[PDB]
């Protein structure tokens, strides 16, 4: 562990895919956290908690 | 409550108290993180992680509590 | 005692993620720092720890 | 490059001939000279080459 | 290869178990030979071959 | 013709002639040896391998042989 600042960390991956259309960007959480994540951002700033292994999550950040 | 959105989670703690004047909200962060925390919200919209065992921490939170 | 794997050397190309069930990082008994990929099939693949792709695919896989 | 299974240390006690199936050499990469046994249950036991059951053992076996 | 001798050489092995009995001596055949063997010598002083990892091949030889 | 009898195998041949007059019998080592070989029983009944292809030892197994 390293700042005082908050960090956003996951829980629970979302179970159906998000339409890739409506992805802007996407983050790692930190590694501080205990869960891996990635985070996509959706153009309504919308944060949304994703599995890294699903074959959905590969294939986004794949083409985005 | 487990859901997908990401949640906010604390791994330090600030060393000093924050000037009471410039703080608006609180709150406390998740049981599911690692380590537990007070946030307190500047009014420049700041989250700061503070120790909530500490006396200042306490005196704050009763400060901004409706409870 | 029992054998544990390592690896003398490391792919040059990078194999598809999609062929790759989980990772794992070998002893520092060994004389090299590896990162093993084991396919579908179950063979083992060394790679280079540093490498930008093998981070990226550590990443996205369950480490054994 | 593939793994292959290196030796740090050598069985103290004799592990009866009829629970082994197989044995073979560790490779002259590894840092150690090791036989290994492979049992009925596909366990790997490093052994030191220089001992005379070790010896007997694998005048008795096949090598893999 | 070391001698002008001739050295005692096994190219099958005896199917059925001599009776244990029978035998009065083991040896295992010269290196150089192009297989392995117990040759095992009756107590009429016949030599018969025999496959080293057959189990009442070893159950003999750890008993006499 | 493969049994669970040994068979006798030479791995080098005797550098210099044997005298011929200590040489009783010979006899081919088997095929299945993976060298040829020679092997000349001598009076003492030594058995010696010898190379086949020796002028020497083609000279001596003419006056044995009956062939």
């Amino acid at each position: 562990p390293y700042s005082s600042d908050t960090t956003p960390c996951c829980f629970a991956y979302i179970a159906r895919p998000l339409p890739r259309a409506h992805i802007k960007e996407y983050f790692y959480t930190s590694g501080k956290c205990s869960n891996p994540a990635v985070v996509f951002v959706t153009r309504k700033n919308r944060q949304v908690c994703a599995n890294p292994e699903k074959k959905w999550v590969r294939e986004y950040i794949n083409s985005l």
